[PDB]
């Protein structure tokens, strides 16, 4: 625990660890709730990690995202030393120059590109699943959320599937470090597998991701080999930890929810608002911003340089924000959450995001429509930047199942 700095009343300390929360045995959205119980502040600080400031409701994480100007995102993560490491871009940038960067990435991650990726997207979902429905088993997490997303990215960014170990090692040690590297070493070894493909596609443009990038112009002006490094950097990052981490969340629940695969194989048209009220209760990013000057912020005294992180994944969980919000209800009236993002900082990836998400639902309630967690077995959360699955054992009568 880091020492409480003087300009922080001792009345609103709450030590959370955003990288091992306490109430994490219950469930890592559950673990995170604990900062909107009846009596935590609207705004805490924790002396982990450094010390910190989290904003636990959704009117302040909105609020603190929209104001870029006292909210800086130059330095997004938790701890300061990852803080200060992290360039990737759009992220790492504040309105103006930030904004250029966006269309160049939406020409890579976009809904044209997600437009073109679809049949890909749902050859694999419907091969991968196929392959595993006469099993009566699989284990989640490998045998489909990480090979379904990284596959697709993978090929989209034009990079052999052997590459798949190393480039899922370091993207996790960004996001959920294991110890063993630091942010830095981390980013710096993506950026040391980038920079020779990103010379190679700037010499010979061809049809993949990074060639796009490499080769992008952003408000008129060419992209420099610097840019185009930090901009491929950030993507990789999307494309292997995020989907990855929530369709296990998702196919947790419904593996424990019998009335929801019903409601969804009986009206797959509601397949897409079941994905929205999924992504609210099973949100999973918290980053955060740096102050840029001392500010009075809802009655709290900021510290110019302070951090403070603004759980995107708490919005959606207020109860002020959302009656019952532990609840899943497929019909929810109106579904409030900032699962990716707020502000200019919008996520870029949420159409390829939603697409990937939305094809494995169906996909998956078509051919095996009942399925459940394996006897005896306890899911382990765990909790990060991004947050996960450790692991998650399926069971199924395969007399159940029905190939297509
Ligand atoms: C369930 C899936 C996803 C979630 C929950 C998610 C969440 C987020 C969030 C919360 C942000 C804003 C971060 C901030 O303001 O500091 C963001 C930004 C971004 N995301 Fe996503 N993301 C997902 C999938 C993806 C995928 C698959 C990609 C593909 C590479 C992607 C690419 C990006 C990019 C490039 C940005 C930066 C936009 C900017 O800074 O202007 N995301 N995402
Ligand atoms: C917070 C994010 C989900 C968003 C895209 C990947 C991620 C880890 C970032 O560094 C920005
Ligand atoms: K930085």
């Amino acid at each position: 625990l880091a020492p409480l700095p003087p300009h922080v009343p001792e009345h609103l300390v709450f030590d959370f660890d955003m990288y091992n929360p306490s109430n994490l045995s219950a469930g890592v959205q559950e673990a995170w709730a604990v900062l909107q119980e009846s009596n935590v502040p609207d705004l805490v600080w924790t002396r982990c990690n450094g010390g910190h400031w989290i904003a636990t409701r959704g009117q302040l994480i909105r609020e603190a995202y929209e104001d870029y100007r006292h909210f800086s995102s130059e330095c997004p993560f938790i701890p300061r030393e990852a803080g200060e490491a992290y360039d990737f871009i759009p992220t790492s940038m504040d309105p103006p120059e930030q904004r250029q960067f966006r269309a160049l990435a939406n020409q890579v991650v976009g809904m044209p590109v997600v437009d073109k990726l679809e049949n890909r997207i749902q050859e694999l979902a419907c091969s991968l699943i196929e392959s595993l429905r006469p099993q009566g088993q699989c284990n989640f997490t490998e045998d489909y959320a990480e090979p379904f997303p990284i596959r697709i990215f993978m090929l989209l960014a034009g990079l052999p599937e052997e590459d798949i170990p190393h480039l899922k090692y370091l993207t996790d040690q960004m996001t959920r470090p294991d110890g063993s590297m630091t942010f830095a070493e981390a980013k710096e070894a993506l950026y040391d597998y980038l920079i020779p493909i990103i010379e190679q596609r700037r010499q010979k443009p061809g049809t993949d991701a990074i060639s796009i990038v490499a080769n992008g112009q952003v408000n008129g002006r060419p992209i420099t080999s610097d840019e185009a490094k930090r901009m491929c950097g950030l993507l990789l990052v999307g494309g292997l930890d995020t989907v990855v981490n929530f369709l296990s969340f998702s196919m947790e629940f419904l593996a424990k929810s019998p009335e929801h695969r019903q409601e969804l194989i009986q009206r797959p048209e509601r397949i897409p608002a079941a994905c929205e009220e999924l992504l609210r209760r099973f949100s999973l990013v918290a980053d955060g911003r740096i102050l840029t000057s001392d500010y009075e912020f809802h009655g709290v005294q900021l510290k110019k340089g302070d951090q403070i992180l603004l759980p995107q994944m708490l919005s959606g969980l207020d109860e002020r924000e959302n009656a019952c919000p532990m609840h899943v209800d497929f019909s929810r009236q109106k579904v409030s959450h900032t699962t990716f993002g707020h502000g200019s900082h919008l996520c870029l990836g949420q159409h390829l995001a939603r697409l990937q998400i939305i094809v494995t639902l169906k996909e998956w309630l078509t051919r095996i429509p009942d399925f459940s967690i394996a006897p005896g077995a306890q899911i382990q959360h765990k909790s990060g930047i991004v947050s996960g699955v450790q692991a998650l054992p399926l069971v199924w009568d395969p007399a159940t199942t029905k190939a297509v």
